[PDB]
């Protein structure tokens, strides 16, 4: 089997996509931010409290047939932005782009914190890290894809996510159509439940790449680059009126600049995200200071292959007994 999606753009500047995915019978539609650094598919649901809804589009497990109460079972979540949501389980039939898994647990929110509440546009994420990650207690569940995947023509899943424009999830096969030249292929490690893999360098704008370790996890949930501090120095040193704002909480830059492209190393493959991309606008309405998409990951722990890396390239995500991603130019 093949699944095939459709992602879009929550805002005019790429903040999140979010993905429709079918949940009970009959299907109720609900627009999932598809995350591969976390490992739970949850929803705001008919048990949200009530104050904590805004708009979203909840599940409600009692119309659909297909749903039962995980008994039992309970979940909750702390995300690295300082996000998280709890609550109890169900399973449930689960289609995404035509390709659905039956007994998929489905973890129902009964607490959201602010930053989800104030986010309409969300109804949810569905987790595309491993299955070691899961939060569901006191019997961990799989993800969609652990659970899809032997179904799948072949074991993988691939994200091709737009620049200010829609992009797309397939499941179970690689469209060659999608991407030019070929895809290079690179090492992970699962140790840490993430898709986690080495760059092999970097450059900025039209300089000389600097070949370089740089480990770091592709993580389609999380907006910015985030990249060791003296890389991110670096390029933000071309780029004239630039600076890290301790108040801002990042780099910033007078919106008046051009910025330069950046470059990150796959093998001896080069991606190329163009300068636009890592414009995020102005700081507040009416601001002429604009925040910038690559950031330093001092204080995270980790770097971060977020959006502003992956939607520059065709990233394939392998879940071959040996995981591996590819990553091709678009």
């Amino acid at each position: 089997s093949t699944g095939s999606a459709t992602t879009t753009p929550i805002d005019s500047l790429d903040d999140a996509y979010i993905t429709p995915v079918q949940i009970g019978t009959p299907a109720q539609t609900l627009n999932l931010d598809f995350d591969t650094g976390s490992s739970d598919l949850w929803v705001f649901s008919s048990e949200t409290t009530a104050s904590e809804v805004d708009g979203q589009t909840i599940y409600t497990p009692s119309k659909s047939t297909t749903a039962k109460l995980l008994s039992g079972a309970t979940w909750s979540i702390s995300y690295g932005d300082g996000s998280s949501s709890s609550g109890d389980v169900y399973t449930d039939t689960v289609s995404v782009g035509g390709l659905t898994v039956t007994g998929q647990a489905v973890e129902s929110a009964k607490k959201v914190s602010s930053s989800f509440t104030e986010d309409s546009t969300i109804d949810g994420l569905l987790g595309l890290a491993f299955s070691t990650l899961n939060t569901v207690s006191p019997t961990q569940q799989k993800t969609f894809f652990d659970n899809a995947k032997a179904s799948l023509d072949s074991p993988v899943f691939t994200a091709d996510l737009g620049y200010h424009a829609p992009g797309t999830y397939n499941f179970g096969f690689i469209d060659t159509t999608a991407y030019t030249g070929s895809i290079t292929y690179t090492a992970v490690s699962t140790k840490q439940g993430f898709w986690e893999w080495t760059s092999t360098g970097y450059a900025v704008g039209s300089g000389t790449f600097k070949s370089t370790s740089i480990d770091g996890i592709a993580d389609t949930g999380t907006t910015l680059l985030y990249l060791p501090a003296t890389v991110v120095s670096a390029y933000w040193a071309q780029v004239s009126g630039a600076k890290s704002s301790s108040s801002v909480g990042g780099y910033v830059f007078p919106c008046s600049a051009t910025l330069p492209s950046f470059t990150f190393g796959v093998g001896s493959a080069r991606i190329v995200i163009p300068g636009d991309y890592i414009d995020f606008g102005p700081i507040s309405t009416g601001s002429s200071s604009c925040f910038g998409g690559i950031q330093s990951s001092a204080g995270i722990g980790i770097n971060i292959f977020g959006d502003v890396a992956l939607k520059a390239a065709f990233v394939v995500f392998n879940g071959a007994t040996t995981p591996t991603l590819g990553f091709a130019s678009k």
